[PDB]
């Protein structure tokens, strides 16, 4: 498949070079995969989710987005325009209060909460979540993210936004789980990317194209963005067959365009996130 006019992280995925604007996948489009998105929640009503979003659980009065950032982070999952993996099954957890916080308390019974739920759902492709968030290091918090890798989800943990090094950082410091780091759409590390040995990948982060609340769309930037193009990918070779999701993160660094990014720190991967479609 060829959808046109793309948002460029999406045509950066599915290209061996930057500047093109036509993403190509596969039509299964990860179909049969679930992907959980631990966040502000998603607004489902949304048209661009086609009835595929849901919310599943909030730690708040509310399950409904009223900030955007999951939404934002949702449709670059699984989106009709702005998604990696086109027909994914989405599932919201409100750990995040509508002004982007939440207590480190309150995320890790949302992992929890997942490694659990995904019992109650239908994904016989596999499931994946993904979480655009993190804060301070914290053994709990990095505990919790290699729980629910363990259970069997693939989770994709954002790198951070401190341009500094993510070994000081949860969940994106816990090994088990695929840390992302934000490149932009000259293939260059994002300005505010943060880096070090326990990134294990890049994506797409700056000036990304998503779903908004209120049925809107706009464009922001962060690993927070990054994130999801990684979790709807491993959703979608998922669903592909191509790997699982113990084994995907190493297949995602297996398979992705090499040395290509500038501005990678001596010490860091020079790995950026590719679909290896061939139409
Ligand atoms: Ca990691």
């Amino acid at each position: 498949a060829a959808q046109t006019n793309a948002p460029w992280g999406l045509a950066r995925i599915s290209s061996t070079s930057p500047g093109t604007s036509t993403y190509y996948y596969d039509e299964s489009a990860g179909q049969g995969s679930c992907v959980y998105v631990i966040d502000t929640g998603i607004e489902a009503s949304h048209p661009e989710f086609e009835g595929r979003a849901q919310m599943v659980k909030t730690y708040y009065y509310s399950s409904r987005d009223g900030n955007g950032h999951g939404t934002h982070c949702a449709g670059t999952v699984g989106s009709r325009t702005y998604g990696v993996a086109k027909k994914t099954q989405l599932f919201g957890v409100k750990v995040l209060d509508d002004n982007g916080s939440g207590q480190y308390s309150t995320i890790i019974a949302g992992m929890d909460f997942v490694a659990s739920d995904k019992n109650n759902r239908n994904c016989p492709k596999g499931v994946v979540a993904s979480l655009s968030l993190g804060g301070g290091y914290s053994s709990s918090v990095n505990s919790a993210a290699a729980r629910l890798q363990s259970s069997g989800v693939m989770v994709a943990v954002a790198a951070g936004n401190n341009n500094a090094d993510a070994r000081n950082y949860s969940p994106a410091s816990e090994p088990s789980v695929c840390t992302v780091g934000a490149s932009d759409r000259y293939d260059r590390r994002s300005s505010f990317s943060n880096y070090g040995s326990v990134l294990d990948i890049f994506g797409p982060g700056t000036s990304i194209l998503s779903t908004w609340i209120g049925g809107s769309t706009r464009s922001i930037s962060g690993t927070s963005m990054a994130t999801p193009h990684v979790a709807g990918l491993a959703a979608y070779l998922m669903t592909l067959g191509k790997t699982t999701a113990a084994s995907a993160c190493r297949y995602i660094a297996d398979t992705a365009n090499k040395g290509d990014l500038s501005n990678i720190p001596f010490g860091t991967v020079n790995l950026l996130a590719y679909n290896n479609y061939q139409a």
